[PDB]
């Protein structure tokens, strides 16, 4: 009846693949540097222990629970968990979030593929020594020419022809994997991509470790992230930043886990498999990820400038700073190729995970073939992405409502539906059923009180500090993007309507 993962190992590597592309290498280093890396470890571990693990297991169980009844998607899974019309409209969010994220994410993934192509061939800017900004500016210009950034006032992006071609290639590659299916495509690619990612990261970590400059060494930069500033541990903002990173550490709230877990067999383990996968992502995020960006930056610019450059963001550190830092070292363009090849493969395992929920919806509810479901989903993403490519703050706008506010809000709804409405006793049985290991009794208290309290705190905080703080100082072109992604929610709600009408006719 339903597709299933062939092997336990490929399932875990596939699941681990979702979180890797969502800034695993870039986000964690920045959050630690802003909040004191050594000090930041304790909040990060508490959040991973009291938020990430419980929610991951909740998502795994909801996916597998729905997959037994033939549904991999939250409109139907919520309705099975909660027999109410409002659960179906709430489930639309769980389709909407991964779809909106995909609209701009695959485009960003294309940037790594294009940059990797340009670096491999050596078609990169070369700074002439040494001025911190004069090294950074020619690469900042390089990204802007690729994206088509205007002067600054204009809201129009003029993407390069090369960047458009690469976006098509990137989309075609996504389709090649997704069209093969769960085991022939996703699972086969994850068994190839994850080890390749591991070798590049380790290779990069060793290479970065050997970087030295009169401004500093890379070993000094590594020491900045493990020596604690215990005085910064008392700040509530560090705890707010720790919980938020965990969502990107494990790709919680994007719907990828649920849809993936729907192809887990009804009696297969989710307790050990999900715990292993979440451990893989955390180890890769801390060890491998938190050892390439910051240490290389500290070596070239010293500790002080590095924090000022780490405050420029995780994206400014990934496409401008690190390529400019590798630009000066021996074999540096090839190291930039490796860095960008790493990002692309990490993106590939993630872009296929957030496009699979829409593919599952068409198959499960509208009864489309995999071929048609993959192509139609590809068409919708490719078409909608023209908004992200040509409208200036459009990417930023989708990232906020879907990938920032949306995922955290949806994570709380998953908890309440499964553990409060569906029943905490029922949900506990569903989680631990078929488990190689069993969840400890303490997590029943955590999943029912601690985890929802932490999320509601993060939300109300992330709300008041982001949502209504500045609703008036955004340019008027943001309404274009808001109008479109609101139309997408109406489109999905109509499809859920059609799906019920066909299900009321198949009787
Ligand atoms: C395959 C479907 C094509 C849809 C066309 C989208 C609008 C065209 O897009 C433009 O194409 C030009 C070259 O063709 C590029 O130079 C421009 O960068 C790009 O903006
Ligand atoms: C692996 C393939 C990567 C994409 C290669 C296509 C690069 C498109 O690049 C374009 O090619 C044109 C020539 O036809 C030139 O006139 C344009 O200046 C150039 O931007
Ligand atoms: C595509 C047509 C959209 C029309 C835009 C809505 C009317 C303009 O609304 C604008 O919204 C901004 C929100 O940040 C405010 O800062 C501006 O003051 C306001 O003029
Ligand atoms: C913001 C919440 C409102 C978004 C638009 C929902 C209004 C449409 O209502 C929809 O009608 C359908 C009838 O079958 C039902 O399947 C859906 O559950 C219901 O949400």
């Amino acid at each position: 009846k339903r597709e299933h993962w062939a092997t336990r190992l490929g399932l875990i590597l596939a699941m681990a693949g979702n979180a890797v592309g969502l800034g695993n290498f870039l986000r964690f280093p920045v959050q630690a540097a802003e909040n004191g890396g050594g000090a930041f470890m304790i909040p990060y571990i508490i959040a991973f222990l009291l938020v990430g693990i419980p929610l991951m297991w909740i998502e795994w169980a909801m996916g597998r629970y729905g997959g037994a009844q033939g549904h991999g998607t939250t409109p139907a899974i919520f309705y099975l968990l909660w027999r109410n019309r409002f659960a179906k409209i709430l489930g639309v969010f769980g389709l909407w979030i991964p779809l909106v994220v995909a609209i701009y994410y695959v485009y960003i993934e294309s940037w790594t593929l294009g940059f990797a192509i340009k670096f491999l061939v050596g078609l990169v800017p070369e700074p002439p020594a040494t001025d911190p900004d004069s090294i950074l500016r020619p690469f900042k210009e390089f990204l802007y020419s690729y994206i088509g950034v205007p002067k600054g006032d204009e809201p129009i992006l003029k993407p390069s022809l090369f960047a458009y071609i690469v976006f098509l290639i990137t989309m075609f590659i996504n389709v090649s994997i997704l069209i093969r299916g769960i085991s022939k495509g996703i699972e086969r690619f994850a068994k190839i991509a994850m080890p390749t990612l591991f070798i590049l990261a380790v290779f990069l970590v060793i290479r970065v470790f050997l970087l030295e400059t009169p401004n500093g060494t890379a070993a000094d930069g590594l020491n900045f992230l493990w020596t604690p500033d215990f005085e910064k541990l008392k700040d509530p903002g560090v705890w707010i930043a720790a919980v938020g990173q965990i969502f990107f550490t494990l790709s919680l709230g994007f719907g990828a886990i649920i849809t993936y877990a729907s192809y887990v067999r009804k009696d297969q383990d989710i307790v050990l498999s999900g715990l292993t996968a979440a451990t893989l992502n955390e180890k890769a995020e801390v060890i491998l990820g938190g050892s390439i960006s910051i240490p290389a930056a500290v070596a070239f610019f010293g500790v002080a400038n590095a924090v000022a450059i780490a405050k420029a963001g995780a994206f400014n550190l990934g496409f401008i700073t690190l390529p400019a830092i590798f630009s000066q070292t021996a074999g540096g363009t090839f190291l930039g190729f490796l860095w960008f090849f790493l990002l692309f493969f990490a993106g590939l395992t993630s872009s296929i995970a957030i496009m699979q929920p829409m593919i599952a919806f068409l198959e499960d509810e509208l009864k489309l073939s995999r071929k048609h479901a993959v192509l139609w989903t590809a068409a919708i993403v490719f078409f909608s992405a023209h908004l992200v490519m040509f409208l200036n703050k459009s990417l930023d706008e989708m990232d906020f409502w879907a990938g920032t506010i949306g995922v955290v809000f949806f994570g709380l709804t998953e908890l309440i539906i499964f553990f409060w409405i569906f029943g905490a006793d029922k949900a506990w049985e569903e989680i631990n059923r078929g488990g190689i290991i069993k969840v400890p009794r303490i997590y029943y208290y955590v999943m029912r009180y601690i985890t929802p309290a932490f999320l509601a705190v993060l939300l109300v905080v992330w709300a008041r500090e982001y949502i209504p703080k500045i609703m008036e100082e955004t340019h008027w072109t943001v309404w274009i993007t808001r109008f479109y992604i609101i139309g997408l929610f109406l489109f999905l709600t109509f499809l859920v309507f059609l799906a019920e009408r066909r299900r009321n006719h198949e009787s």
